[PDB]
């Protein structure tokens, strides 16, 4: 039984944005604060926060606020989900008779 | 801007299910449209997005448009994933 579609929709939508993919690339190297993550990007912080929030809501990252500081870390589950969906299609392709 | 389109294509469940079917072999739009309770014009727009993003190729002869899944987007998604995995391992 394939994963329910609603779980995958948001996971893939998160990856459709280059800012979000860049943030995930950084968090793959280890955790970071929002202010650190925002530095490469020419957008106002509210616009950047939309990306952070989307990443958290879709399960790609976890964040924690203490005072004015918000720490972020990558989550591995969505990687597993993407891998799983891909592998399923690739099994169908390689098993063609 | 290329992974943007590839992943935006994958964000829709209809588009994912079409790519599932095309993984089994090529198919006409008519064949692909069959499982879904969707107006053809809405369906065509999913097909059009899949083609435009690079996930599929299509070709029309007479009244029949045949669709085939493309290799390159899979390689691209696999590349993004491998790139992330290599970053996690780095010390
Ligand atoms: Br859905
Ligand atoms: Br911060
Ligand atoms: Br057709």
């Amino acid at each position: 039984m394939a994963q329910y579609p609603e779980q995958l929709n948001g996971i893939f939508q998160a990856l459709a944005d280059p800012t979000r993919r860049a943030v995930l690339g950084r968090l793959s190297r280890g955790p970071a604060t929002v202010s650190e993550l925002a530095k490469p990007f020419d957008m106002a912080l509210p616009s950047f926060m939309k990306h952070i929030h989307f990443l958290e809501d879709s399960g790609w990252i976890r964040t924690h606020k203490q005072g004015r500081v918000r720490t972020c870390a990558i989550e591995k589950e969505p990687f597993t989900a993407v891998e799983a969906w891909l592998a399923e299609q690739q099994e169908l392709w390689e098993s063609r008779t």
